[PDB]
């Protein structure tokens, strides 16, 4: 075969990872991006914690495909989003430790170190770090849904797709879990599964 990698995915520092008290009071605020970025520019690209853009690259440019969080080491992204492919960020490369294809969920370099946890009636904040967006916090009640082997709680899919591994978090700054892992429901809807929210 090759030794090139079939893809550059790109990281790209975008928020830092915590509870942003205005979007408890307003229900959503914008998050300061750096100097000062007014605008994100999708196409043009810009490792320890955060929320991360992930890009990949074309002759067009770049595309934000997801997004994930950088924690104690390890990158924690959406199966779907990166298909085990390897991962740059700044000229180092990171590759796959660990994936559930299920939970549509990978990590690199280290297994699962998210700790937000959720129990129905809390409300968390998604870290939306949508295409073409300067990161946003949104307030959201997540619902309590029965699978199957256990329960689950769920977001609404009320962002782009592209917004796929943004950081969920609680009131103390945990990530609670990832944005965009669409599962079907009893009644024919779509929502957004977290985990560390599953039990069974």
């Amino acid at each position: 075969g090759s030794h090139m990698l079939e893809a550059d995915l790109e990281l790209e520092r975008a928020a830092d990872v915590r509870w942003e008290e205005q979007a408890e009071i307003s229900g959503s605020s914008p998050i300061l991006s750096i100097s000062i970025k007014n605008e994100e520019e999708e196409q043009t690209l810009g490792l320890e914690d955060g929320a991360y853009r992930i890009k990949q690259k074309g002759i067009l440019g770049y595309s934000q495909i997801g997004a994930g969080v950088y924690k104690e080491g390890t990158f924690h992204t959406m199966w779907h989003v990166t298909r085990g492919a390897v991962l740059m960020h700044k000229g180092k490369r990171i590759e796959p430790s660990w994936a559930d294809v299920k939970k549509d969920l990978i990590s690199y370099g280290g297994g699962w170190k998210l700790e937000g946890e959720w129990k129905e009636g809390e409300e968390v904040q998604v870290l939306a770090l949508e295409p073409g967006k300067n990161p946003r916090a949104v307030q959201t009640k997540p619902g309590l849904f029965k699978t199957n082997t256990g329960t689950i709680g769920c977001v609404s899919l009320d962002f782009s797709p592209g917004t796929s591994g943004s950081p969920i978090v609680d009131k103390k700054g945990k990530v609670v879990g990832l944005y965009g892992n669409g599962v079907v429901t009893r009644s024919g809807a779509y929502v957004s599964a977290i985990a560390n929210t599953e039990k069974s």
